[PDB]
């Protein structure tokens, strides 16, 4: 019966001794351990998976004063608990279908509390998987009201993460602030970047040899919130624009799944405007 | 078998390959490799064909190719595969690409004849000397940009080089110089996802927490670092890499990316296709 | 409206001229061309995707004397035709489920004429995809007869390919000969090779840093038939035997899918005991 | 910051990290890196910790580590990160791994001191000279296998090298030679999937139509080309690669694989774990 401790704090003497000292005090066998010290942000990170050899509740309570002393933000999760997630989607199926398959097959150990959309298109996909589907359409005069609707479902469902599986509506500053660091977005990426209409036609025109994607945390910042994962795939001159699009969508699937997996396995930490991701 | 390679590009139309293989069959040439690509968006057609004589009057073959090139409006060439293409390498104060190229050359991976190394600095004169290669230092001052280009462009012409490699040569070629070296000069630079402009891009990459570091090799044009892409390569990095460690990765990726591009050029596998390239494997 | 011509023959002068000359004679625009000449087996290979600008039927008819002249094995397939495939499975779901997903999502453009198994485990899965499922159990005294049962299904179904999605019964020499070069198998692979009991425990013990898989054509040879694809994934010392197993199964999925796609897109040719695979 | 790296392995038990960090805190050392791994199947525990002084009596730190090592039955070492490990490189007639290591060394990627290059052949004497490295040629005859090993084992001892790198050294080390170099010699060889035994393995790989070519770097034992694996790498190939082209790829992968193993060793990231290894990133 395992548990995973994660924590970050300002780097300071005695932090490791305090943490391992506690684990030892409560006779915890350490199944996994990973530590990282960022001398530039002056921040320390720990992920520890362990199990007892009554003891875990005592460890949790005694962790409080250590956390206060070092100003640590931390969490201890039951590894058997499946994090609750809400998946948002529009009219593009690929990321949603990919996540549901990885979930079906046991790769992503999470509880999908629901699938929410501005379109009705994937009601049957949600049904084929026994998952609740909520359709909240948007009109010109109801953008703030529609957001409140799905943000309400987010709160009442107990979800701790919102996965934007190619949800195509721009989130308001207030939505983004409210979901800051508890929502993961996915989009395509190019080297060099292409902005504006028909980016895959631009990428074809420029004859790029790589197509990519980036998964990041949603924040209420001027630019994209913190990067979690980036992946690229090699292409060549024989790829028409529609074939580049196909590669991009595939890379979005892998990229999103990696990000989501790292979040639900407690391997992703915020480090200012960037992330720490443990393998 | 003594091999030759025919490369050609021309406007899209029917019957080119038939005409080419017909001529080759008549000269009793065995086709070892044949790659064809039609780009229906740019309406351009590309062929690379490696062949050898089965029993070869190569001059008579070229002569008989003319009616074909004229009919189909082809740009073309037949090279002797044994010939080592002549190349001129430009460098400034950064050693890494120049050193990587010299290593691959010395070990026989890059089969080219380096007619000279040219630089705005004297730093790598000893490196050149150690490899038995001519080195020329042509310094630049605010006033002598045009004069200094004329100097190395002179070396380029008199040496017989058919390719100039900018191995992190950190001076911008004039529009005059780019035009004279059109389709005959390859540049390398670092590439980021997302892009970073201005000073200290590796520090920006670090602060942005990128998980990839890349590089792009391209043919040189007037549009600074943005000519036709030949090759792009990236390497995975993570949160533990400080700016100077990302810099080390970028320089490594520049090396591999440039070497790949130069190799495709000397193996006659890269063709211009407007603002992009066709690179056969 | 596209067609794909594939052919292999003993390498001889005039072979390209004959093929391109015929394509030009019938005003066929070439969408894709790939040729390869193997000077060691002295064998020539061509894959050509084209469309007419009545003409294709005449081309097919006139291809016969050229094929006879050069001793070519060849085929012209309608690209819109979905090759018919039969999938065999036992109690391991992973490859079958991966193929069904890729099929469902339109990546593998094939008609699955049926799923056949020695166990009943994946009947519900088959029903969920609207596919025919046949359970043919095996007992000590009926191994020859059970093979006949699914071989009959294979013949009557019109399938041109049998995909062994971790079908765990050894095929008889007669079955192997009958399915020669029309069936694809998948198995795990290691560097170095591990034979016998618990190969993932052996891989863990030896501390390998890579886990792989190989997809190959079934033949009636002593060793496995021609290799179509091999893939490896990196692992490390922290991977327990059960985690190595998980990576291996994942790689089997990717490897099989690549081989199957290459077969249904007419990109794989036999070249004696090896294969030519066009990208 | 002047860094040190502590490495240790010991039987699994509770309390080691606490004791280690406690000591480091007592000497006001800042922990820069800490990697821990317990292998519950071999019942071995491994730690690598990089640290530096903040306000360092290193010999008092070592002295105070003794009670900890004794109690927990640890094999351990504290190395100065600035120190360049001393290495001896063995080579025969194949240049590729030696040349690759020498380039990575010259360019600053492999921070080690090469105390010498030893060979059963004279071929690479000039390669050593050019890098200012001592070269020793120790030829072998039918009746002198034991005498010749004694010659280069003597160089190993007197040179103060802590690592022998077998850069395609093609003589089988004796059981005595292997024993003296236990945990201190790295070998490289090609690896295939499936495995090929005997003459002309690349021709065999070609005939089998393999789509990958690999290499394995390992510690040396009595067991020929078998020993604790440090690193494995593979490169994709296809039907168009002739046997000699497969060989060229295999040699390239041998270079990369060996270089990664050597770098892991000199960075103190590789631990023995019975018949396998632990390699921290």
């Amino acid at each position: 019966h395992q548990f995973v401790l994660t924590l970050s704090c300002p780097s300071a003497a005695g932090q490791v001794a305090a943490v391992v000292g506690l684990l030892d005090r409560h006779r915890c066998y350490v199944d996994e351990l990973t530590v990282f010290d960022d001398d530039l942000s002056a921040r320390f990170f720990v992920r520890c998976v362990f199990h007892a050899t009554l003891r875990v509740d005592a460890l949790r309570r005694e962790f409080e004063p250590i956390a206060e002393r070092f100003r640590m933000q931390w969490a201890i999760h039951d590894v058997a608990a499946r994090p609750k997630v809400l998946i948002m989607v529009s009219k593009l199926e690929h990321c949603l279908a990919d996540l549901l398959f990885r979930w079906k097959m046991g790769e992503l150990k999470m509880d999908i509390v629901g699938i929410v959309s501005n379109h009705p298109d994937f009601a049957p996909l949600a049904a084929q998987h026994g998952l609740p589907f909520r359709h909240f359409p948007i009109t010109a005069d109801t953008k703030a009201q529609q957001e409140a609707q799905w943000l309400d479902v987010f709160e009442t469902s107990g979800a701790e993460l919102v996965i934007l599986a190619r949800y195509m509506q721009v989130l308001s500053p207030e939505a983004s602030a409210r979901l800051a660091n508890r929502a993961i977005n996915i989009h395509h990426s190019f080297l060099p970047g292409f902005k504006g209409a028909k980016p895959y036609h631009q990428a074809h025109a420029r004859g790029v040899k790589l197509i990519g994607a980036t998964a990041h945390f949603v924040t209420d910042d001027l630019d994209e919130g913190p990067i979690i994962e980036q992946v690229v795939e090699r292409v060549d001159h024989s790829y028409r624009p529609e074939q580049l699009l196909a590669v991009g969508r595939d890379v979005e699937c892998i990229t999103l799944a990696r990000a989501v997996k790292a979040f639900i396995e407690r391997r992703v930490f915020l480090n200012g405007d960037r992330t720490v991701v443990f393998q």
